[PDB]
C-alpha cells in the first residue's frame, strides 16, 4: 500500500535492492511514522528524490530508473483499475482515450482536481500522435507507461520523444508507431 505510485515502486525496490534499502532511504527521507494508502495524497515531488536515491544505489541515471518505474506503474495499475482497462480493446483506443475515459473514470472514483493536459490522435500509417504537458516534468514516466501498456496487449511500439519542455517548447511530443507500420 502506501500511495499507489509509491506502492508499485516499493515493490520494484523490494525486488532490486530489497525491502531493507527501501526502508533505509525512505526512513531517511520519507516519514517513518506517517503512513499513507493507495488512495491518499501522493506528492510526486518526493518521488523524484526517491527514484534518485535508489538510482544512486543501482548506479543508474535517474532518467533510466524513472523511465522503468513508468512501465511497472502501468502493469500493477491494470490490476487496480482493471475494470477501467477492460473498457479498452486495444493499445490505440487507450492512447486516444487516456484523459478522456481513464481520466473521467478516475474523477468518478474520487474528487481530485484536474489531470495533466493530454491530447491523442490517430494517423493513417498505423501511428498515434500523443501530446503530454505537465509542470511535474514526469514526461519520462509517460514513456514508461505507454511502452508498458503496449506490451501488456502483446504489442511492440516505439515512442519518439523529440519535443520535450526540457527545452522550453510549448509542451512534450511523443510520436508513437506500431511495429511493421
Ligand atoms: C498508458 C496510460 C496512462 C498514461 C500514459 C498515463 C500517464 C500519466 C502521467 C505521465 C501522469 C502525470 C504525472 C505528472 O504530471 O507528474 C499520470 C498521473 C496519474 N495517473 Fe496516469 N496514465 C495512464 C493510465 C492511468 C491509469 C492506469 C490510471 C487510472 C486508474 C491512472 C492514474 C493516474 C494517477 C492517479 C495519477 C497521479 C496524479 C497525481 O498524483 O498528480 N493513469 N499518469
Amino acid at each position: 500500500m502506501k500511495g499507489i505510485i509509491f506502492n508499485v515502486l516499493e515493490d520494484m525496490v523490494v525486488a532490486q535492492c530489497g525491502m531493507s534499502v527501501w526502508n533505509e532511504l525512505l526512513e531517511k527521507h520519507a516519514p517513518k511514522d506517517r503512513v499513507y494508502v493507495s488512495a491518499k495524497s501522493y506528492a510526486e515531488s518526493e518521488l523524484f528524490s526517491i527514484v534518485q536515491d535508489v538510482a544512486q544505489r543501482l548506479n543508474m541515471p535517474i532518467q533510466d530508473v524513472v523511465k522503468a518505474f513508468g512501465q511497472f506503474l502501468f502493469n500493477g495499475l491494470a490490476s487496480r483499475h482493471t475494470d477501467v482497462v477492460d473498457k479498452f480493446d486495444d493499445f490505440t483506443s487507450l492512447v486516444m482515450g487516456i484523459h478522456d475515459v481513464i481520466g473521467l473514470e478516475v474523477n468518478k472514483l474520487y474528487h481530485e482536481p484536474s489531470l495533466p493536459h493530454i491530447n491523442g490522435q490517430l494517423l493513417p500509417n498505423n501511428q498515434i500522435a500523443l501530446r503530454y504537458s505537465s509542470p511535474r516534468r514526469l514526461c519520462f514516466c509517460a514513456e514508461g507507461l505507454l511502452f508498458g501498456a503496449a506490451q501488456h496487449f502483446q504489442q511492440k511500439i516505439q515512442i519518439s520523444h523529440d519535443t520535450c519542455m526540457h527545452t522550453g517548447a510549448d509542451h512534450c511530443m511523443l510520436i508513437i508507431e506500431l511495429q511493421n507500420d
